[PDB]
């Protein structure tokens, strides 16, 4: 006779968990996550901002890289998120406990974060992580300012209801660089049509392709670097092959249309 | 070079996950969990109560056994807990979504439940589960009444700060049976002395031994049946060898004293 | 010298607090709130649903009217909300404590409900109420079924980010009646243009006028009955003068356009 | 015919709302609240701590006094609480939004804080305030360290289940000063005996008198200064008549015994 199955851990490709030293993107913006998971540190004269943290076990590595950059735990002021899945919001609860950081997120991301990713619209309880509370709720197009760097929220619902693109302007060589950190536009194993948990899913993805296409976007970054053709291990040429926001959105829409056709067939 | 380790799932002995048919304890009280995890159903003319649910993957099995007993999802009114660890409160969030059930717990258990067992005083984030909210907060000695069965809370802090014994009076052969569902009194791998996260840990365990010793207790049940010498697979003799509350408390205190001595040596 | 001002209570017109006996709308749908605040009871063979509860002090009155209708506290299964302001969600926390009811709401309404209406985008902390937790989060167009009555959520953001219309089909004289419970479309004292807390406010109101115009709508009801020209004190002619959803939306848009023009001038 | 009563605001004596300039207690410790509500600022080389905030409308005044002391919003690191009633935790939610501050509290205080003081064991929904979340849960006897000042929690349940005394050592004239910020020991209008919401109320108060009597206590402060015979308007003699912790506890117990006798008679 047969016992219920053991709980299964959320396991990922090794490269997603491979630590890297900080990689500079612009004068105040650094990649400090792993080879294949983005975690952006933005350093200001008035404290630091983190956009995404990657997987739950990455907290101490993030703190090490912040230290290397001159950011102590007390200096971390704000955490922002692309979306509240385990491989991007994983270490947020632990980072809040170990630093001065407060979380800003939209309502959808906040409720998923507070559930630790449980009762996911598509994954159920298969991919969970330590829950955390949001300190500030943001609305579409709202700005947050830290040390004079202005971050704007652009909602792009689909991958999760709370999926967000974050944009800000940094500098490089004395010239402004408009950075767009755009969320995933994938739908991995999702039921797209007639989904009772997400009835307007397709309409939301279509709007989000348009949103991403139109972002202020000298440089595009994504939570998985491969999605925007970044190679974090490629040093001085890490961002050389990066997609524009237009090309990223077009690729995502073409992929999405193909998935829809397959779902209709399958 | 070396990636961060993969997340590790909370895995348990097979017998902890082995489904069993309902085993009657008294006229209205049934064991409906697994061979080695207690989940008690108390059926009243005015709805049902569940005390503990076991592991997260046990939700559907619990619902099956309730159905077998004549309890539909709408009939489940109340969930009570021994303590909010993954192997006793595991399926609570899912049960709340799939039934009419509301959760009553003390403040300590409620905050741990809402974190999904994360940031545990002793386990860190090693043993987590889907978070759930409590609908009612109870105080020490408070009663809750369902269909005329009266449940009394007896706080017994130690194993967790929110550890609770639940007592009620059922019947068997026309005579009252005072049932005591006493929580774990173990301290598995805990730092007992000078623990910065739990400075009065030893004082709390000592008080809890006294509390358990004095419970109204014709029949003792525990979240792990082995702790009270129950054998759920032994049919008509399942409870024959069960400890008294006095003997359970004495055994736990002797074990605890030995662990203290070993900690001092080790 | 001068002390800080005393806290000021949220006071309302007397008619908003004037109890009324249940007024039947269709075969299973009743108005059970006050003369000028809507609270709809929908009775099914499988339990009851409440849509809105009015002000915080209305809980006991609601329970009295439910009792008069044959609905005991245990029979109330579900609370739905138009929006989470004090004069519609006021008694929700108390109703959850005193009944079997669980709350279903969208993410925006859930986070405002959990704050008890504090940190409102427009009112600050001026209009607060006892906080409550949502048991189920719903997405736009999602359905909830109770005793065979099907409720559909239609998001209509503006008055609050989480403003929702609820629609369902009841019967009257053997014929179907498509009921639309549409939220407020007012913006009382709001900064409409360039609002940093709600940057897309005007775009959201415009979309919501279109949403309301298109609802399945044999009979329109609104949280303030006057907004849809209901007169709950008018007995057999209570709903005689009621607006269509089209006329309600058109009136709201004309009002809104006038407010925009005044804001530009003022 | 008669409408339901209007909501009634929580109004207090004018002196409770009378702003005062900062009054120094020891080298790093200041009273910065009102004439009759304590709010203690402790300034360290590594950020500031606030113990209590008074009433909800005191947030801006607190921020003004912090500014006068050289503490900017970003410098406020930690809020601690005596108990989570409206006249001590009132402005906590707003302070968290406007500063860098995180809240540390025990489980009981955290759950009451998250409800905004609603569903109080004794007051019901009569005295509510904006809800806030705790960032850190503390256990009895646990320490928190900021800039080298060590704060110790001493639970003293009774006035609320989560009532806490906070102790720390400051300096004055080159000598250590052991400061005890002891919570209220009052029971205003409480049912003491046989209270179904608080069955061990009397036992908890008795233990708390003993706890307070034994605190390290060169200087006693209380949330209402009058309770410890402080006069914040008396300048250089503000603390001259202050009670010892022993005398404060003895007075509270004598008062409590009298209230018990009256309850038995009345
Ligand atoms: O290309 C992307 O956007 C992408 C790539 C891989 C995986 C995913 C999502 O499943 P995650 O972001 O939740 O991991 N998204
Ligand atoms: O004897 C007991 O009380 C016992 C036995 C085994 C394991 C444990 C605790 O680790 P759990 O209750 O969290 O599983 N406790
Ligand atoms: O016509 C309406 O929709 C209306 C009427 C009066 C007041 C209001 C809003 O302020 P409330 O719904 O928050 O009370 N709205
Ligand atoms: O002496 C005291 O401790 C005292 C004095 C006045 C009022 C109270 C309590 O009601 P509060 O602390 O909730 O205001 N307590
Ligand atoms: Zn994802
Ligand atoms: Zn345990
Ligand atoms: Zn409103
Ligand atoms: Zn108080």
């Amino acid at each position: 006779e047969v016992p219920l199955p053991q709980l299964r851990a959320y396991t990922v490709d090794a490269s997603w968990l491979q630590p890297m030293a900080p990689l500079q993107i612009a004068d105040h913006t650094w990649q400090i996550g792993t080879e294949d998971l983005t975690a952006l540190l933005v350093q200001t004269p008035d404290g630091a901002v983190l956009l995404d943290g990657g997987m739950p076990q990455m907290a101490s590595h993030l703190l090490d890289n912040m230290k290397a950059r001159g950011v102590t735990p007390r200096d971390l002021r704000l955490i922002l998120l692309s979306h509240a899945h385990a491989d991007h919001a994983g270490p947020v609860a632990e980072l809040k406990r170990r630093t001065g950081a407060k979380v800003a997120a939209n309502a959808e991301s906040a409720v998923l974060l507070a559930r630790g990713g449980s009762d996911d619209l598509h994954f159920g309880d298969g991919i969970t992580y330590p829950p955390a509370n949001a300190d500030r709720i943001v609305m579409d197009g709202e700005v947050i300012t830290v040390g004079g760097i202005v971050f704007t929220a652009h909602f792009m619902a689909g991958h999760t209801p709370g999926s967000t693109a974050w944009t800000w302007t940094d500098t490089r060589n004395g010239k402004p660089v408009r950075i767009a950190y755009a969320d995933s536009l994938s739908a991995p194993g999702y039921q797209l049509q007639g989904n009772p948990r997400y009835p307007h899913l397709i309409e939301d993805y279509r709007r989000s392709f348009a949103t991403v296409r139109a972002l202020p976007c000298d440089v595009l970054l994504t939570p998985h670097p491969g999605a925007s053709n970044w190679d974090y291990a490629a040093g001085a040429r890490a961002g050389a092959k990066a997609l524009t926001c237009k090309a990223y959105a077009d690729a995502a829409e073409q992929k999405f249309d193909g998935q829809l056709a397959k779902e209709t067939a399958g």
